């Protein structure tokens, strides 16, 4: 009765150097009840696009939805033209082709809609896919690499459903304040699936694909997780942890030992968002069952994985300050609402959340950043106690200060997201590619309902 963990197709180019992605609506079943869902190349979620560093691929994108959408390639160091800006809106029945030039270390990135004001809803409906970047360096390590066997993507997402089974998503005052949270946890679209893993090392490419919920991975029997990669790729050495917090939109790759016939679970532990943990995420929650099989796998975990460049001197680097702000009444409303779950004048919430006192204006980039030079961006969330995972397009950056303190070792490598939660973060960013006004990059909170209600800025390079 325990469903098998679905494995996204790992797609490579055809003989024409092309990959096709179709965006469309279908049906899925959750807990025995059908729901209308959206997917790439299917009814729900999407495939994993395989890229090779230093090689070009062209992606043909067909929008079969009845509304506009866009595609954001989260974590890719690509020109702003790839996401597209206004030219990046794909009308119903429209086609968009993008040629991806992959010039960054091996990493697990992802892709998802980014229509402003509607990103939360389109992700909630089902749209997300993966990007697997490979390079020469990672292949020489002889990591677990049999996709779907000992090298497995694990996209973890919550959803809220109505009584009839349909996805229950509404961007209203309360969801704009706190985010969209559900009580049903999905793993590659399935409820508590199991994966059969050969003996030895099992590699999990973890993605927190929730709109607003932070996760904290561990195992049911407290066996450790060996973190080998963050958002932007390999760490210099594996970092062993007993638990692994993962913010919305973040990825980590971990190895876990499969050493006998005893099944065990990947779980997620309670997280305080504000300072409340709400059922059914107020105690450890299963994510998926790992079922050992008698076959042994040959993946290895070397002592050294990669090399990170030394941080440059901070003297002389441009400093950019970004102040996140939540509307005080959304902030208050959200605190009271969570306190109860845990236990007029013309206001428009669609532009109520802000950066540097401005809600996102698609026609006015806030600044231009330098191309090819390190900058220090300082992001403050001092006005409220909510979690804002801050994401910057076009770069894999280094965290200098995460929410007031130097980053943990497994978060000190390549990142595209930094925690901001009532304190101040500082990141060292470099943009290798152009993004003109008509194809501007974005920087924003990745709690999707916050960015949909104004907590985003555009910038050019
Ligand atoms: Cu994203
Ligand atoms: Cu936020
Ligand atoms: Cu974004």
């Amino acid at each position: 009765e325990r469903p098998t963990l679905p494995i996204p197709d790992l797609l490579t180019t055809d003989a024409r150097n092309r990959i096709q992605l179709t965006i469309g609506a279908g049906q899925s079943t959750f807990g025995g009840k059908t729901a209308t869902t959206w997917g790439y190349n299917g009814n729900l979620l999407g495939p994993a696009v395989k890229l090779q560093r230093g090689k070009a691929v062209t992606v043909d994108i067909y929008n079969q939805l009845t509304e506009e959408t866009t595609l954001h390639w989260h974590g890719l160091e690509v020109p702003g033209e790839v996401d597209g800006g206004p030219q990046g809106i794909i009308p119903p029945g429209g086609k968009r082709s993008v040629t991806l030039n992959v010039d960054q270390p091996a990493a697990t990135c992802w892709f998802h809609p980014h229509q402003h004001g509607k990103t939360g809803r389109q992700v909630a409906m089902g749209l997300a896919g993966l990007v697997v970047i490979e390079d020469d360096e990672i292949l020489k390590l002889m990591l677990p690499k049999q996709w779907g066997i000992d090298d497995v993507p694990v996209i973890v997402q919550d959803k809220k459903f109505s009584a009839d089974g349909q996805i229950d998503y509404q961007l209203d005052v309360m969801t704009a304040a706190v985010g969209w949270f559900g009580d049903t946890l999905l793993t590659n679209g399935a409820i508590y699936p199991q994966h059969a893993a050969p003996r030895g090392w099992l590699r999990l490419r973890l993605l927190n694909g929730c709109n607003a919920r932070s996760l904290n991975f561990a195992t049911s029997d407290n066996r450790p997780l060996y973190v080998i990669a963050s958002d932007g790729g390999l760490l210099p050495e594996p970092v062993k942890v007993s638990e692994l917090p993962v913010l919305m939109g973040e990825r980590f790759e971990v190895l876990v030992e499969v050493n006998d016939n005893k099944p065990f679970d990947l779980v997620t532990l309670p997280v305080s968002q504000m300072k409340m943990a709400i059922a059914p995420f107020d105690k450890p929650h299963p994510v998926m069952r790992i079922q050992p099989i008698a076959i042994s796998a040959s993946g290895a975990l070397p002592d050294t994985l990669s090399s990170l460049p030394a941080l440059p001197s901070l003297e002389g680097l441009t400093v950019r300050k970004l102040q996140l702000s939540m509307d005080p009444m959304l902030d208050m409303m959200g605190m009271q609402m969570l306190m109860e779950k845990y236990g007029g004048g013309k206001f428009d919430f669609h532009h109520a959340n802000k950066i540097n006192g401005q809600a996102f204006d698609m026609n006015k980039p806030m600044f231009a950043a330098a191309k090819g030079q390190y900058e220090r961006w300082v992001i403050s969330g001092v006005g409220d106690m909510m979690l804002h995972p801050f994401h910057i397009h076009g770069t894999q950056f280094r965290i200098l200060s995460e929410n007031g303190k130097p980053p943990a070792a497994h978060r000190a490598g390549w990142k595209d997201t930094v925690k901001v939660e009532g304190n101040v973060s500082e990141v060292l960013v470099k943009f290798n590619h152009d993004a003109p006004k008509e194809h501007a990059y974005m920087a924003h909170c990745h709690l999707l309902e916050h960015e949909d209600t104004g907590m985003m800025l555009g910038f050019t390079v």
